[PDB]
């Protein structure tokens, strides 16, 4: 329950969740405002990039990486964070990508809260990746250790296509 | 007490502000995530124009117009929104207006809840302005009826004015 954002120290909020477990579900809102939870995406495999905002360098950066280098025929990639919707819509129209899915946790934390990775003291989540089996069972999962870094790409991207 | 937004039913949250009232103070972030409060704007008139979200168009041009036409001669005009802190910097620098402050009340609601402009249901800040002179007197207030209607530029404007 403890990490590190730029250096100082970072206390996560809400319930850890572990490989091997049940990946709960969530409310998050959509670019044009939608309510949207885990059963959208039934049936498929999820790649769960978590960010603290899509508009720093990092970020940006790992969205792309992921949507860039994971398959989407077999399965579904998911940026959430809490970024208002406005700037998520507003993202994906700057970096020109329409095939891009960006979730904001903004209102209520629902998804930081149930996944164990809301920044307590920023009121952002933490740089995270969960990876979901089609059954939702959490195959893959890793808390970035310094919020500021980037995380396993391979690892989290082999655990994905490996189902 | 009540407004609507996009015509759907709105309840502000928050401390009841009047003109006449001294304004309270309030803790938010700037850019860089550092705090600012109200006696960072000490012996200055200020225009507080409130939106719900920088990424918005509407929201866009009321704060284009308020930086564009307030003299900054004796006085400072602030956005107040709940867009995180890089959403803020990233406007700014997109549209050549490094210039105008933006600042972020998304971590804690202080400006909102002490001004009572929070949209209860949507997390969001509601289309406001308030004038205070340079003693923090409350000259002037207008919370928007309807929130995607502009604010009353031309009465903020010259309260703003003849402080």
């Amino acid at each position: 329950t403890e990490i590190t954002f730029k250096g100082g120290p970072i206390h996560l909020k809400g319930q850890q969740i572990n490989e091997g477990d049940f990946a709960p579900d969530f409310t998050v809102l959509d670019n044009d405002l939608n309510q949207v939870t885990l059963a959208d995406y039934a049936g498929k495999k999820k790649l769960i990039s978590v960010v603290p905002s899509i508009d720093t360098g990092v970020c940006d950066q790992q969205t792309r990486k992921f949507n860039s280098d994971a398959s989407k025929e077999e399965g579904i990639v998911l940026t959430i964070s809490a970024d208002l919707p406005f700037a998520q819509k507003r993202w994906c129209a700057s970096a020109g990508l329409d095939n891009v899915i960006t979730l904001s946790d903004h209102r209520d934390l629902s998804f930081g809260e149930n996944y164990g990775v809301v920044m307590e003291e920023l009121r952002l989540l933490a740089r995270a990746v969960f990876v979901l089996d089609a059954d939702n069972k959490v195959v893959y999962k890793e808390i970035v250790s310094e919020g500021t870094d980037f995380p396993d790409f391979d690892a989290a991207l082999a655990a994905y296509k490996n189902i």
